[PDB]
């Protein structure tokens, strides 16, 4: 099941998963302050994740860095 | 399943998702600012990504920047 | 499952689907204006995709 | 799923599609011009590709540039 | 499913299709002018095929060219 | 199913689960003070990990 | 399912299917002339495949 | 099932696995003394282990020590 | 499907096939001249394969001339 | 299925097995004596091994010796 | 299945099987002698193999 | 299935199969004289295998020879 990390780079990132379905809104947003990691799965609830604020990326893909 | 990662590099950069089915046509589209970044898989109900606006894209191919 | 990567180099680049099954027709041509990107998927209705315009293009295969 | 690459390199290249099953007969030919692009896959209606014209084709087993 | 890519070098290339079962005999052969390719899957119905004439052949065990 | 490590490099590091499902809040906040190793995996219940404190932190993409 | 590559480098090459299950005799034998290529797969009714006459092989293990 | 290798580098190192479910409770807390390993899967029952103490400690991610 | 490759490197070599299950007896003994080559399937039948004679063998594992 | 190898670098290496399942307790321990081996997996019974003594261990994960 | 690789560099090698399942004790034991070699998977009754006496042992993980 | 690859290197080598099941006894010995293969399989029957005599070995962990 694949994931994103991010890691944030300055206070108030948002990290946003949008809801799976025909709809699509936003469920959630968590805030990152400087130098917290979020490690999130996309699910059953979650197909999609925004990142507001400068940070980190890690995907499968490989690395975007703000 | 799959995703596409995408780094808006502008302001106003759209990133639509066309319905899966026997019908295509656009169900979302999410706009991102500058440094923003959308995480965004292909699921039951998206199966086409169309990105419109100067961003740079990772996909399981590869790098589009631009 | 399977999918391309197309991005337009001139305006009204044409992205072309076609009817998975028996009978082969376009069901669906998406435009795309300079510099905008699509990426497609191989699905239960689309079994071909034609790129029509001047493109960069990725799949599995390559550029 | 299996997938063909075409690429015509000149104007007026064929694709042709022979069909699945006991009998083998072209179901359809789709034209293209010079740079015109074609990924077609394997499927349930289609065994074998015919090119007929000078054509850049990749598949997994790599290129052939006519 | 596994498929042979064949690139005929000169005019009048067949591509012949054999029966899988317990008999075997040819039920289709597809000609091939130059330049002209055909790639081709086996199947429920092909089980062997036999390439006659000049040639350039892909599978997934490598290049057979003459 | 998929795992991070987490070493905390100062005291009081909190690896914090979040809940699988509609809803998403914390359900769990594992407290790890500095050289401790908390190897933790996603289940039915936890769908994503938030780490505040300063930590070395090993995924499958890296560290 | 498995296959071998045959190029016959003489005519008169014979490939010799051989019949899968208890029992082991030849059902077909497809003859090749100089330069013609067989690709056959082992199959419901072929577990071994014998070539006869002088040929250019691939397998999977190498040529 | 995923493992992860613990050696103790100094007398009283605890492995401790924590309980797979809604709820999470440390269920079990092994002691080691200097040298000695601990080679301890993931289970029906253990889905987080936590280290205490100066360990060499080896999971597929690779090797974290001190 | 695992299987041997046996060319022959003098006249009169064999290739045995033994009997799959509790019992083991030769089931059948395919004669090869100088130069002829078998490829021959592990099976429902046959669980190990005999070779007598200068030959050359191919296997997963590599390869053994005699 | 996975498995740890151990080899004993001195005498009265003891490997231990404890149970899978909501209880963890010891419910063997295996003597070795100087350069005998132990080829151990995980099982139905056992989601933990304790090796006790000085010893050099393999895992999937690399080797670590005493 | 896994298995392993014994070769015997003196003679009275023990290969010793334990039991698969809840109690650990030995079933069998296969002596072999210097030179000798017995290649033996993991199975449904053998869930740990020991040997005893000086050997060149390979598995999965190497030598 | 995995297999192993035995060449005799001396007359009179012994191929010995050792009986899956609770219960381990030999159930057949194949001899191999001088440079005569053996390509043998576990099985539903065999689940070790022993040889005897001066022989070179290759299995899926590599070669043992002598
Ligand atoms: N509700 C959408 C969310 C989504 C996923 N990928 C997208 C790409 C573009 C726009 C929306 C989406 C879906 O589940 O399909
Ligand atoms: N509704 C179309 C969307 C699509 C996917 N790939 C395409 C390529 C071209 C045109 C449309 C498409 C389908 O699900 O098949
Ligand atoms: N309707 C056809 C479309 C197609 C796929 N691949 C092709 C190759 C050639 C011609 C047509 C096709 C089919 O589903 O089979
Ligand atoms: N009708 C044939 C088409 C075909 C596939 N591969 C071939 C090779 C040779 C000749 C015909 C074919 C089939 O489905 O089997
Ligand atoms: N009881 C929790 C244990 C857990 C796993 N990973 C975690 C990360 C953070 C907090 C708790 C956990 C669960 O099974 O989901
Ligand atoms: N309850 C959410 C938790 C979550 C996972 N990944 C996310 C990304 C962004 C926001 C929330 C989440 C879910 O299971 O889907
Ligand atoms: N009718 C044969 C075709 C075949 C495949 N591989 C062969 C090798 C040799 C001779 C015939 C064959 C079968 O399906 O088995
Ligand atoms: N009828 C035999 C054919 C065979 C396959 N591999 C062999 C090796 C040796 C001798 C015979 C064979 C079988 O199906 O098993
Ligand atoms: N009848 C035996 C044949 C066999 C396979 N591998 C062996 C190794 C040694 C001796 C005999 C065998 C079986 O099916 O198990
Ligand atoms: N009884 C425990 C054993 C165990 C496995 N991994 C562990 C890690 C830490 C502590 C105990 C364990 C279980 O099956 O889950
Ligand atoms: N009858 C034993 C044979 C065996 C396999 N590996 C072993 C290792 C040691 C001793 C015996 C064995 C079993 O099937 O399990
Ligand atoms: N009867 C034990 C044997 C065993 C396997 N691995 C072990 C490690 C340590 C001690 C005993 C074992 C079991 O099946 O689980």
């Amino acid at each position: 099941s694949d994931f994103v990390v991010i890691k944030a780079l300055e206070d108030g990132v948002n990290v946003i998963g949008l809801t799976r379905g025909a709809d699509t809104r936003f469920h959630h947003s968590e805030k990152l302050d400087k130098g917290e990691v979020l490690i999130a799965q996309f699910t059953e609830h979650t197909s999609a994740i925004k990142v507001r604020g400068k940070a980190y990326i890690q995907t499968m893909h490989g690395v975007i860095e703000s």
